[PDB]
């Protein structure tokens, strides 16, 4: 199933996700629906918080062919280094992109779709995506790193877009 993605300025996007208690069939259905939603909306990442599911679940696919599914359940940041920044987008902030500070490399541990623990060292786009998605789980958005003026402009553009959509 495809889920609706919350758009700013929805306060539900500020909710802090709780850890997944057990990776079972219910959680796996959520993961699959999140991937379907992410692909349908042409994104490279999606956090459960964005679909009003407040649990630490993240789906990602940074591959060129869009056929490399990465699942991060209960992700934990183990180490990070350097700094970088690219113009990030977000399905909750439709059609708007802005550069924000991020660590260049990160090492995390999490559970996969089967509930199996794994460690992952990432850099480049994947590292940035992981940080972006983990921010969602603690109620943070990329626009939060921008100036009040930049934020206001983004806010108005998204509201205008949804206005037209409706
Ligand atoms: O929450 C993510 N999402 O809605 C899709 C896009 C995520 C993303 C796009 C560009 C650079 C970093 C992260
Ligand atoms: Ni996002």
């Amino acid at each position: 199933s495809v889920l609706q993605v919350l758009h700013i300025p929805d306060e539900r996007l500020r909710k802090v996700a709780k850890p997944v208690e057990e990776v079972n069939a219910e959680i796996q259905r959520i993961v699959d629906d999140m991937f379907e939603t992410m692909y349908a909306e042409e994104g490279i990442g999606l956090a459960a918080t964005q679909v009003d599911i407040h649990q630490r679940i993240i789906v990602i696919d940074v591959s060129e062919n869009r056929d490399e599914r990465l699942v991060l359940i209960n992700p934990e940041l183990l180490e990070k280094s350097g700094e970088t920044g690219i113009e990030e987008g977000c399905l909750s902030i439709p059609e708007q992109r802005a550069l924000v500070p991020r660590a260049e490399k990160v090492k995390i541990r999490a559970l996969d779709r089967d509930g199996k623990p794994f460690e992952l060292e990432a850099d480049g786009l994947l590292a940035i995506c992981i940080q972006h998605e983990m921010d969602h789980l603690v109620g943070k958005l990329f626009m939060d790193y921008l100036s009040p003026l930049k934020q206001q402009r983004i806010r108005q553009k998204v509201e205008k877009l949804d206005r037209l959509k409706a």
